[PDB]
């Protein structure tokens, strides 16, 4: 009949390759263990109780001898009656990590080096009847390749050096494999080189066509109409005739068409296009800017006996806007012709180990997104291209990816292998991804050019290799990610905009630049270690990445931490700290120390730095937003997390949310007042609409002495153009404060429509440490909500930064750290299984005054 | 209703831009002259006698102020009350060279600058009833571009100076504006840095709809089918209803299908794109491998005011495949249409004129035609050229000549800025829509030699590492980017089933430039650098070959027509001036090349016929030496074809359409069936039987030695089986074997390939260079007889006679062979083609042999 599939994903078996030094040390690991697939044997080890589990305290560096050794996977499968006689059977492996040797009853069937392809063998003339053996060597990627970098002229500058010294200092066999660079250890990710069949494998069995994709090509789309084609691919192993029906179905999920093609086929690969054109488009819109609304498409076809293939996608324009004006080239996202300002952050994968990410983690992970009113995410290279699923749910969510393919930021080889090797994925993950109207936009790397023009070792190099073969490695790279990533997308997914690298200016100059292209701005948090307030002196055209780090969550800190690891410099706070080769806490002192001199306790120190990375940002992403039309994209590093750890994220890696997340929400609000304080004691007033239609609306400011007193107050109509920034004031610390004491006073400034409260932003005239801050009562009164609750909290003094927790009792909040103002009520909904009663007893209240109160000297 | 379009090509006038110096000098150019239109104002001034013919003689410099002014084009058109109520109206220029202002009834309308693009302006709310006054004005590249050149840190290495001292040297304009390079002066043509309206002009009117292209896509050709999508571009106004009709025809013109499809246009740009699945097509063979044969797609659209336009491409049915396959001499370079690798045999190609816009259609034909004749199958349009007229190209369809593309980047470094590269990006654009369906063209490629000349030319290197690393770098990126992957880019979008090449020669950016074992080669150290032996071909033999060449002057006639009696000299001013090669020097190397193998010239016309004969000789060893090497190599374009004016060059055909002795030579040693006989200079000679059929050649070949006094040495002779698209090496013979101790001086060997009794192919071989012989006197007796429309002309003459020329003064006449050897006894019979009366013919015979030009 038609094509069938079975999935192979159980029975597997695996163990160390007889012979290796790893086999006397872990004798466990030489015989069969059970084993998953999808996953790794890494994780493999783990549930055998070969290692224990390396997210734990210091119990990373114990299972680094598995990334290190070759393995082998084996199971036995039967194939049936039906199956052995059609025309096709073919194998096919949807992920190996990464060189790898398949094969099947004892006979050679498939090498593979590529953990980002899709590996398809036939197979028919192998199988048998009953029982079939089918068996996958994996090579350790780095003893397989050192031997060969030890041999070589140079290693080309790459990515980190092991913090367990098997592999050379600045030589590094990671970019000479396509495999997911995070693998081997980043700057907040542990050491994981993983080796698995990390996705599915299916025998599959087809006669006279297979179906090999179904591709919907937006060629025109505006609020008129979408002009598409519907493209079908098909494989066939003889000539005749087919015929293709199509049925488009609309977002209310009612009937808008039916469409029939008639082709003859011929032996080999066939395109059947059927062209749509639908009038009024009910068009996909990025969150914030309508619905996510999308059609589906669902093609038969007849062979000469028919074959069903669905496709769900989004009708939207999409334009990467570069235009000269005053601050020089612009760089903006278009869809449906409304240019967007990206407000968002970047993704970097969601667990060292990919395989046993679930559904619900990706879907949370993405309603996150969508909470904190972002509205684009960066995939960055160093990870690996999402599941299926992660991208269906960005499209429903309406979160756009920015996606680069992967890599990570060293310097790729140029030799042809290397280069042919790449684009096959490049065009299996282009032809994978197309059809989700999330995928707005396609980017070759992450920082391999500015890491080429700015960083040291980069520039080191290739000022000591002969001009000739810098050229020949200039050359290298221009192709791959100006050229072969360029054509992949032109001829795939002709719709949506490339760009070479970020940050850059997509190869028309240098990279990393303020007045053209995006921007990754690191001299706050990494290099010259500058006062968050130097945000407010940078203003690119697109800022693609920049932060500040924070620890998780303190249920997320006791789940990788017992009591006696409870301090920053602690051996396992340090292994948990991957910044800076091992001294990264030292950093993160720094920006703590700064604004709130020495934490009381452990305790302290874990808000602390939630806060200085919370507020350091709020200040960077307001100021850019602000900032508009000089800038149009902030994209913070970093969304989430691989692990248990210290890092720039906002939302931990068990899902609990930091104060930078809840901060977030805030500072990427469609109506925002930012207000502004820069060093020199001047504080600049902005509202910002991301409204399609004009803002009318008032704004007030207040200045208050900490000891209850109003000082001034202020307040003016205001009417703010579509998708704009309006400066409305700008203050000296003078015209604000007159002769009160900086430390004693602060001013309040809110954001209204009608008298519905839409922003606000509290300003201060001092590092924390040094106000006087009130003592504040905070009362609490609770009262039923459906299923749920609502705490509603007044203080009768300012209370800065008020962080509500319930120990390990499982409740989520709609808003934390906040401020509370003098007798203002604030309620919040709280969500949890838990009785009243219990969440009575659980909440635990803490603010920054009270939090500073009894602080030692630093 | 539908579109309308009117030529505006009469009634223009031009004159200087008032207010110039050369206004003074030239009062007659300040003064409206007559225009032609497509034209240059160079042709215009020499049609006005304003400057005498820049060909003739040394006159080039009494032109060169035309090329440093700026030009004002005007003429008046009438627009009806008909065509202003029609509700899109517009101007269209398909060719400004190059730095061009419009104006219409005194309004600015248009900002040109590229020779190479179309210009589609909006003019309907500019246009008035009656007349209207269009106004082009062209402004000199150089007089542009140098001031700002002068201010910039340095200047980008390319091109030739100017030998009338008009720009700095290596300070070059001609790289920074996208017009033909060999406008600037080349090293086989003359300076004209010409201005001119140099394409059409129209005014096109439309309503609902207007048929922008119809282009045939090939998606997958073979024997069984070819599954092709007919697209159609169609411009909209207002939404509504098309109905579109295709007719397909074969061959032979008659319908094989027919197709309807319906859609809604919206405002701006629609495809409508129709499958078509053709049975068993005819396909498209190049010459030598079947049939030409092309269908003919024919659309009607119908608008939804229920108006119909038509629209009409012919075309050709293949599958084209850059092979490169790693093997034991590297990696492979072969084109392989319609699943046969062709070895190329060709030439390179250069513009028809140095004044294009003047080139006829019979041109045109006659330059396609004489290469077909001289048995090759593909010409490359070399990149410092144009893009050639609509025309030629269907010539080339027709006749099989398949044409490796150029993009017009002729060597220069190209800038690195963006409005630069997005210029060339549209000037590609629109030349691969415009060529895409012609079946002939089989690749694209990105540039002539920028690559090689970037690694491999002094001036380059000294460049690149003069400037700060970082600069070089931004350079280079700037190349690879244009050349990568805009180019590549446009032709995978708009023509997606033919190959492209980032540069010739090159490995595709792979690697380096002009390697022997991946990619294809220019090779110039003979003839160019030191120099060499032309035996040294012999020792040469890269994947593919696609520029050598060894340098000739032109047709005896040819040379009358530019010169006089008194500059009958190699190194009068006058035959330097036509002496482009080395700064006008290179008569030195031409002489170098002659001496070597026939001494002194004895006077001037021995000058030229020896001067033809070492070329013709010379690339005989080189093409005949690889095609016997395949699959080693896989292709022979020799520099060049053809030439742009009269003077010396590296042709084998020159400016008035001359056949050279090397024309001749080529039909031999590019003919399907060949024998190469090869000594080398270690006395070694190999024997190969070639074949371009594609089925097995069953045939003997065999050997004579003579002796110059007519004896005969020794014979030997043997049956052969050929496989098809093969080499087979037959022989090798030492001096020893062939000459058994007779002298070299006083010996020669003829090979040859027959088929049954039919003879394919000769080669006689020598063992001494032609001046050391001692070469017998020969006698030639000559015997006419009337053959219908011409004459047969029978030669026999008494001893070997070798390199007989023919020639008839300047009586006009064309022949089926000449620079033949004739061997002692053995008539030939030549075919002469001529209007003029067999009494004339006889009377202007002249027969020329080498023997005797060389006797003193
Ligand atoms: O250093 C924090 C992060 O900053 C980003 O810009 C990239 O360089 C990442 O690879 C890195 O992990
Ligand atoms: O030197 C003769 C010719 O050689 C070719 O390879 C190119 O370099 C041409 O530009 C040149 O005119």
């Amino acid at each position: 009949s038609h094509m069938t599939a079975v999935t192979l994903d159980g029975g597997w078996r695996v163990r160390l390759v007889p012979g290796q030094e790893q086999g006397k040390t872990y004798p466990k690991a030489a015989a069969w263990l059970p084993a998953q697939v999808p996953g790794a044997v890494q994780t493999d080890l783990i549930a055998a109780k070969i290692v224990p589990d390396p997210f734990y305290r210091d119990n990373e560096g114990k299972i680094q001898w598995a990334g290190l050794s070759d393995w082998q996977y084996q199971t036995r499968f039967t194939v049936d009656a039906a199956t052995l006689k059609r025309e096709h059977v073919e194998l096919v492996f949807d992920g190996l990590d990464t060189f790898a040797e398949v094969t099947l009853n004892g006979k050679q069937l498939l090498s593979a080096d590529n953990m980002f392809r899709q590996w398809r063998v036939d197979a028919k003339s192998l199988l048998k009847r009953g029982d079939n053996l089918l068996e996958v060597k994996l090579y350790s990627p780095i003893k397989k390749i050192q031997p060969w970098l030890a041999k070589q002229p140079y290693a080309l500058p790459g990515a980190y050096d092991s913090a367990f010294g098997d592999e050379p200092e600045a030589r590094h066999s990671s970019t000479y494999v396509r495999k997911a660079p995070y693998n081997f250890g980043w700057d907040w990710g542990p050491r994981m080189v993983n080796a698995g069949i990390w996705k599915d494998v299916r025998v599959e069995a087809w006669d006279a066509v297979r179906v090999d994709g179904l591709h919907i090509a937006q060629q025109r789309v505006d609020a008129h109409s979408a002009q598409v084609q519907a493209q079908l691919d098909l494989q066939a192993g003889r000539s005749g005739p087919v015929q293709v029906t199509l049925d488009v179905l609309g977002p209310d999920g009612q009937k808008v068409g039916q469409f029939t093609q008639d082709a003859v086929v011929d032996p080999g690969q066939n395109r059947v296009d059927l062209a749509v054109r639908i009038a009024n488009p009910k068009r996909w819109f990025p969150a914030g800017y309508g619905a996510q609304d999308r059609y589906t498409f669902v093609a038969s076809v007849r062979d000469a006996d028919s074959q069903q293939i669905k496709r769900v996608t989004g009708l939207r324009s999409v334009e990467l806007r570069r235009e000269k004006d005053r601050f020089g080239k612009s760089m903006e996202i278009v869809i449906n012709g409304i240019p967007i300002f990206a407000k968002g952050a970047n993704l970097i994968p969601l667990d060292a180990f990919p395989a046993r990410v679930t559904h619900e983690r990706m879907r949370s992970t993405l309603q996150d997104a969508r909470d904190a009113n972002m509205n684009m995410l960066r995939m960055w290279g160093g990870g690996h291209y999402q599941d299926d699923y992660f991208y269906d749910v960005a499209d429903e969510l309406g979160i756009m990816i920015w996606q680069d393919f992967m890599f990570g930021g060293a310097v790729p080889p140029y030799d042809v292998e290397f280069r042919e090797n790449t684009r096959q994925e490049a065009i299996e993950q282009v032809k994978r991804l197309r059809d989700h109207p999330s995928l707005v936009l396609w980017c070759g790397n992450n920082e391999v050019q500015t890491g080429w023009e700015n960083w040291g070792d980069r520039v080191k190099f290739k000022q000591s290799v002969d001009p000739e073969e810098r050229t020949r490695i200039e050359r290298g790279m221009t192709t791959l990610f100006g050229t072969v990533f360029r054509e992949v997308v032109a001829t795939y997914d002709s719709d949506v905009p490339y760009w070479a690298t970020s940050p850059g200016t997509d190869f028309d100059g240098a990279a990393d630049q303020t007045n053209d292209g995006d921007m990754h701005y690191w001299k706050v948090w990494g290099g010259p270690a500058l006062p968050v307030t130097e945000y407010l002196n940078v203003t690119p055209r697109f800022m693609s990445a920049y932060g500040l780090q924070s620890f998780p969550d303190m249920r997320t800190v006791r789940a990788f931490a017992e009591p006696g690891d409870m301090d920053p410099e602690s051996p396992v706070m340090r292994v948990h700290q991957k910044f800076d080769k091992g001294n990264g806490n030292k950093r993160l002192m720094l920006y703590i120390r700064r604004e709130f001199g020495e934490p009381k306790d452990f305790e302290s120190f874990v808000y602390l730095s939630q806060l200085m990375q919370a507020e350091g940002i709020n200040i960077a992403a307001s100021h850019l937003r602000a900032s508009r039309p000089q800038s149009m994209g902030s994209l913070y590093w970093q969304l989430n997390d691989v692990w248990p750890g210290a890092s720039w994220s906002s939302v931990d890696y068990y899902g609990r949310w930091k104060a930078l997340h809840y901060h977030a929400r805030r500072f990427y609000a469609p109506e925002m007042i930012a207000a502004l304080r820069n060093d020199k004691g001047q504080t600049e007033v902005s509202l910002v609409s991301d409204r399609t239609t004009p803002l009318t609306a008032r704004w007030r400011m207040r200045v208050m002495g900490m000891d209850g007193k109003v000082l001034s107050k202020r307040e003016e109509k205001a009417s703010v153009n579509a998708l704009s920034s309006q400066h409305v004031g700008n203050f000296s610390d003078k015209q604000l404060l007159g002769s009160a004491d900086p430390k004693r006073t602060y001013a309040v400034f809110e954001l209204l429509d009608g008298d519905t409260l839409l922003s606000r932003e509290v300003v201060f005239f001092a590092p924390a440490k040094q106000l006087a801050l009130p003592a504040a009562k905070i009362d609490s009164q609770w009262r039923a909500d459906g299923d749920g609750y609502a705490l509603t909290l007044t203080s009768d003094t300012l209370a800065r930064e008020v962080w509500l927790s319930f120990g390990d009792v499982d409740a989520t909040l709609s808003d934390n750290a906040f401020d509370l103002l003098p007798g203002e009520p604030l309620t919040v909904r709280v969500t949890s299984k838990a009785a009243l009663a219990q969440l009575q007893s659980a909440l635990q209240v803490r603010d920054l005054a009270a939090t500073l109160a009894g602080a030692p000297p630093e």
